[PDB]
């Protein structure tokens, strides 16, 4: 092994801000980094525009212009001139720069905020694409990425990259397969699933059914691929059509790549566009919509590293090439959902029976409680409805969290209490048997279908476990799987830490009094952690959910899966005392040919079925294709178009107000903090300002110091719903609103969907709020 | 159909008839989470344990009266208005043709103690809505 | 009836199937589901007895039909008025075969006889 | 004239009384069921052997809507 | 705002003056692909090509 490319799985997310550097952001590549970062800037600013429109200025600009205001309201190749000077065509349509400054008549200034106008037309507030940086590792240790590649005079490093989106080629999307599949258990789904039949997987009919033969379907798959090298930084679209080849056509930007002087690889994914081949065809459905396309896609990144002396080292075997996929936006990328991939990938190689052999710390146990505390920034149980979470601040009030890292007797029953409020993804829990032909029924709270039968409920005898969130198994009422629980791996961890079976360091207690110093602690230890290769590949999957998979929202259950990788291998935990869920080097099953594999356009007939996941697990089998993916395989599974997934991805209500079940709201929020709130309570009393918390500054200043406090924590406690902070359908006198007219306006409102952000309180006195808060910027809800 | 009107701007909420046909209510499952002090010996105190709500700070446990007391739940879904359930359709008309057998299960406001508000900046009455969806 | 052939190339895949009424759990529970009556008549009287259950079972009358048997022994059997309901009205029957919260009147059962002679 | 038969359908001999009056599969059925169902011995065996009701279960819910 | 052109009409003229007047393609659109024309008049965000108006012409003589 020579050379490597990191992260082995990029994503790259779309968004409606431009493809350049200063205006985008970039996949983390150490976990934590940023989680209270006050300055982030997720959405694209008048002070990005305003510093992008002046560094375009003059380059002779200036007297360029100056000497044509002597000379002379302009003529064509007058202005010809003085647009592509500027150098904004990549980012807006030269047409468009033209008639702008025909409407024209301190020349310098009526051209800058007429140019001004046009960038912030098409771009102020617009979600800004968060791109993946891929980089050449060299290796030996045998193995082991040691340093980047550093190019000297005459090194070149050629990235090579080819993706496809397959969604509207592949099946409908009704549940995950594996849930029939036959297993022994792993670390990411027990065995008690498929053997007692808890949420069988259903059969699926292909998208688009109407499309018949394979050659004909084969113009249902979107695919573009491209190559850039070290020797020249211009952008290059990755650009495919749908249908693909009297046929009208939709050119589909799937992607764009550069490559710097470096050799570092920067992949940005598409605008957002969805869209369907007629305008009457509804997006009716939350996952499977025929006649749509989107702009999705993932594929197969390759490169080749020519050196000086001749030397050429090809990057394209399964062990040392790597993967991109696209998805859609992070709404709140400070925001970790509870299980992320990452743990997919650490709980597909460990087995469900050898879980006694796991060894615990308590940083494996501490980002379960800390990601579940920090949902109170996205959804309403967990800020008010959470007995776990309302605990921690107790502790922290008393700056006594770090009895929960003491391992000794007297420390176990409040470890136990915490533990035995979280669900048991053996899920035989909170059941009662039929028939001891057996069904498990939950006798805890069920999550109803629409379809109502007006026949009372049974009474729920167990209490609702933890976390409050949907699962796989939604579609089945009383099965235990309608409701997320961290995978059997995770739990074990939590398991052996309320037994007190777990190891911690001093060093982790003295900085342990309240969970946000432990929190930047542990933040600290991943930033000095000296492998970057795999933190790097750890931070691309960090910030994606690892369940529920309904289908879920970035990629879905083949990932969880081994089959799916060609290595998986556990390498080092973070840091030599502090395991932090550990460091692994893993690699996705490839198809060496991409594109050009005779697989490319494999399916199962009329149907998918378990039978099929059955007979694919051989890897010498007719089916075993499934595992190899060929690009676009592992999105196609997901939502098509993914606006009205994600529109479907919020709350799911039980005929029980509280708490309110939540899907994914770690990256689809469902009940955020708006900016309107945010400027009523991030000023002191003390402020100098003349309005103060939305007050005049009088009435402000004349109320006690202990009712304007408590005005402040009134205002913090509003949370707005998410589906509320754009126009989904529910804005004017007799608007509907409802669920489908959320999923057919998410395809046009996504981009305008609030974005959450952390941001500073200086002064909470004693009014309860933290310093650092997660407020969700959105048009709508900004006053 | 007399509940609120939406506009782009997210905030005010227009509302037609609120006095009487509510729009935005306290539920008693917030009462029951904000109308004890710290000092009541119950194995419960405000929906937590005896030893969670008496081992935080007197100032937390009174921010959690009041974020509690905040909380206000859109009285359309204090009962099954066609929102409930998996892929449920909600919506306005559901509401309208549902409101014919639902409107007897509506929350209902009446006026409830506070016995030591405290420090917390709840008043001594607050008007509390009670439905059997909201009790919890 | 049925050619092996479309089994053996997957011309038609079978599809999984859920329950109907699938917030109604436990298998105690779901016996509500299920309208069911019984009734006898005989040689010696032709009055028409009817085949009357509840739904949901242990709240309306379902008439599933009737019976009379004649003075030489004949049965006749007849189905139910044609009634088809919801329990509650604005459960509407929008799809072709599925639809939850609904009852009718068809039925389908067993019919035996017992055969007394004079002589014992 | 496509001749007469004699036939009889398998009868549950319990009636509205058989301990399968009330069987399922469980939260789906599907053509494994049945597969299973062909061996008299199976505890899926039932599904051939009509108690009351058996036969009309499967159609449309109600038959007004199935007929339309 | 995104605008669409609209094909109202094409109008020419033969060299014995007679003018000839065509209609437009049929294409009526809705400013969002979400609006659907649910209404048999009065269907809001949307616009089609037909028109009506004034015809003049002026006749000039080789005598002036
Ligand atoms: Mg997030
Ligand atoms: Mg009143």
């Amino acid at each position: 092994c020579q050379y490597k490319i990191y992260p082995p799985l990029g994503i790259a997310r779309v968004g409606n801000g431009p493809a350049i550097k200063p205006l985008s952001l970039s996949t983390p590549e150490v976990p934590w980094a940023h989680l209270y970062d006050t300055n982030v800037q997720y959405l694209v600013t008048q002070q990005e525009l305003e510093q992008l429109l002046e560094e375009a200025f003059g380059g002779n600009v200036i007297n360029e212009i100056s000497q044509i205001k002597t000379k002379l309201k302009f003529k064509q190749e007058e202005i010809e001139t003085i647009t592509g000077l500027l150098g904004l065509s990549h980012l807006v349509p030269q047409q468009q720069l033209s008639r702008s400054l025909d409407n024209l008549e301190d020349i310098v200034q009526q051209i800058k905020g007429a140019l001004l106008k046009v960038l912030s037309d098409h771009y102020l507030h617009a979600v800004k694409k968060q791109a993946q940086n891929f980089y050449i590792y060299k290796c030996d240790e045998q193995g082991n990425p040691v340093e980047k590649l550093k190019l000297t005079d005459g090194d070149k490093v050629t990235w090579r990259v080819e993706v496809a989106n397959k969604k509207s080629f592949w099946y409908d999307y009704n549940n995950a397969l594996d849930l029939s599949l036959h297993t022994q258990g792993s670390g990411n789904l027990s065995k008690n699933v498929s053997k007692h039949r808890l949420a069988p997987a259903m059969t699926a009919k292909r998208r688009n059914p109407n499309v018949i033969t394979n050659s004909l379907r084969k113009q249902l798959v979107i695919s573009s691929q491209g190559s850039v090298s070290s020797d020249n930084n211009t952008q290059v679209p990755l650009r495919g059509k749908f249908p693909a080849n009297l046929q009208e056509r939709h050119n589909v930007l799937q992607g764009s790549i550069e490559c710097d002087n470096e050799g570092v690889l920067r992949f940005y994914a598409g605008n957002g566009i969805s869209q369907a081949l007629s305008p009457s065809s509804l997006n009716t459905d939350f996952a499977d919509n025929s006649n749509w396309f989107d702009d999705i896609c993932d594929g197969r990144v390759t490169a080749v590293v020519e050196l000086k002396n001749g030397d050429t080292f090809e990057i394209q075997d399964e062990q040392s090439s790597a993967w991109v996929a696209t998805t859609p936006p992070d709404y709140a990328p400070q925001i970790e959902p509870i299980v992320t991939m990452y743990d997919m990938v650490s709980g597909a190689a460990l087995k469900e029976q050898d879980l006694d052999n796991l060894t615990t710390q308590f940083s494996d146990v501490f980002p379960i409680l800390y990601r579940l505390y920090r949902m109170q920034w996205v959804n309403q149980a967990d800020f008010t409805d959470n007995a776990v979470n309302t605990q921690i601040r107790e502790l922290n009030s008393e700056l006594g969290f770090a009895q929960l890292l003491d391992n000794s007797a007297s420390a176990k029953s409040l470890r136990e209490g915490i533990f035995n409020q979280f669900r048991n993804p053996l899920f035989d829990q909170d059941i009662d048997v039929d028939d001891p032909s057996n069904e498990w029924v939950s006798n805890s709270r069920i999550i109803p279908s629409k379809d109502e039968t007006n026949i009372a409920a049974k009474p729920a005898t167990s209490s609702l476990k933890l976390p409050f969130y949907p699962n796989d198994g939604i579609d089945y009422p009383g099965s235990p799987v309608q409701w997320f629980a961290i995978p059997p791996f995770m739990y074990q961890h939590l398991q052996n830490w309320a037994a007190g079976d777990f190891s911690v360091t001093q060093v982790e207690k003295e900085s342990a009094n309240t969970i946000e110093e432990l929190g930047l602690f542990y933040s600290e230890q991943f930033k000095n952690s000296p492998n970057s290769a795999l933190l790097c590949a750890r931070g691309a999957l960090d910030a994606l959910y690892g369940g529920g998979f309904h289908p879920g929202v970035e990629l879905t259950w083949p990932m969880r899966h081994n089959l799916i990788y060609s290595q998986n291998d556990y390498v080092s935990s973070v840091t030599p005392e502090i395991n932090l869920l550990g460091l692994r080097e893993f690699r996705l099953k490839q198809d060496l040919q991409g594109l050009n594999s005779p697989n490319m356009y494999q399916d199962f007939g009329h149907v998918i079925a378990v039978d099929n996941v059955t007979a694919s697990i051989d890897p010498n089998s007719d089916a075993a294709w499934l595992w190899r993916s060929t690009p676009g395989d592992l999105t196609k599974w997901m939502g098509i178009p993914w606006q009205s997934a994600a529109a479907s991805c919020q709350a799911v209500y039980t005929p029980e107000d509280f708490p309110i079940p939540s899907w994914w709201a770690a990256n689809l929020p469902v009940h955020v903090l708006p900016l309107a709130r945010y400027n009523k309570f991030k000023d002191s009393q003390s402020a100098d300002l003349p309005e103060i918390n939305g007050m005049t500054h009088s009435i402000a200043q004349g109320m006690s110091e202990e009712t304007f406090e408590h005005l402040r924590l009134e205002q913090f406690s509003q949370r707005l719903d998410w589906l509320h902070t754009a126009d989904l359908g529910f804005v004017g006198y007799h608007a509907e609103g409802g669920y489908t007219n959320g999923l057919i306006q998410m395809v046009s409102q996504w981009k305008n969907m609030a974005m959450v952000m952390a941001r500073p309180v200086e002064n909470p006195g004693s009014s309860g709020i933290p310093n650092v808060v997660y407020v969700a910027y959105s048009q709508a809800d900004k006053d």
